[PDB]
């Protein structure tokens, strides 16, 4: 089940094309960027990525480069893959340094290299909209 | 007064276009339909109660709400305003769904400059609605996980 705690929703973003190029990264702070639910006191919990590649290789989160050896995850040519990354309820101050990492075994540079699916991100609710205080002046 | 609403209703908002000069002498018309078009929140089950709106205009006129939609806007039901003065409107839109209102219009008529660019200027448009159901990531997703 992707059924959540009551305080949190989830939200999605879509991912570009990846271009050819001359390690790929996308950033946390990238994924994050312009989505409306999201403010500097949100707390997150869990994102999901799913992609196919053309090559085999390996991929991870990263904190500061190498995704650390220990602990990288694998996937298989034009395969189908994912993975739940657990982002621990921090805010985004504390995850902005963070970034997924993919190191290719071939095809480095192809463009579509890797393909994702939208970023999935559980996080904690927002405030509800409200129209401003004083949008009903004179209104009869 | 709060615009805290019920019982699992929001709010979502729209940004509304400037308005540019026209060449043919007529009234103005946003139907329903534009104001709703691309909200993600809505859909073919969605009840409707209220619509706000907020502007300022450059001439003294009226404008209503109208249905099977450019006429003037009826009497009955026609509000008035004032050069370069705000004002809103809450329009009641009684529970209903996006098939019962599409026939809807708000239409304005200015007593001069008809025709000017930016002859009214909109706020962004507020409109309750009955909560959407929440987002969910495609079932299958996590295929392929570990």
């Amino acid at each position: 089940s992707l059924k959540l705690p009551n305080n949190q929703v989830w939200v999605t973003r879509k991912a570009s094309e990846w271009s050819a190029k001359t390690n790929d990264a996308i950033p946390f702070k990238t994924i994050v960027e312009g989505i409306p639910e999201i403010n500097s006191e949100t707390k997150f919990y869990r994102l999901l990525i799913g992609f196919v590649a053309v090559s085999d290789g390996t991929f991870g989160m990263v904190d500061g480069p190498d995704p650390p050896v220990v602990g990288r995850l694998g996937f298989k040519k034009n395969t189908y893959r994912s993975r739940d990354f657990d982002l621990g309820g921090k805010l985004l101050n504390q995850l902005d340094d963070r970034a997924i990492v993919w190191c290719l075994d071939e095809r480095r540079r192809d463009a579509k290299r890797v393909q994702l699916a939208g970023y999935w991100i559980a996080i904690s609710k927002p405030a509800p909209l409200m129209p401003p205080e004083d949008f009903l002046v004179n209104q009869d």
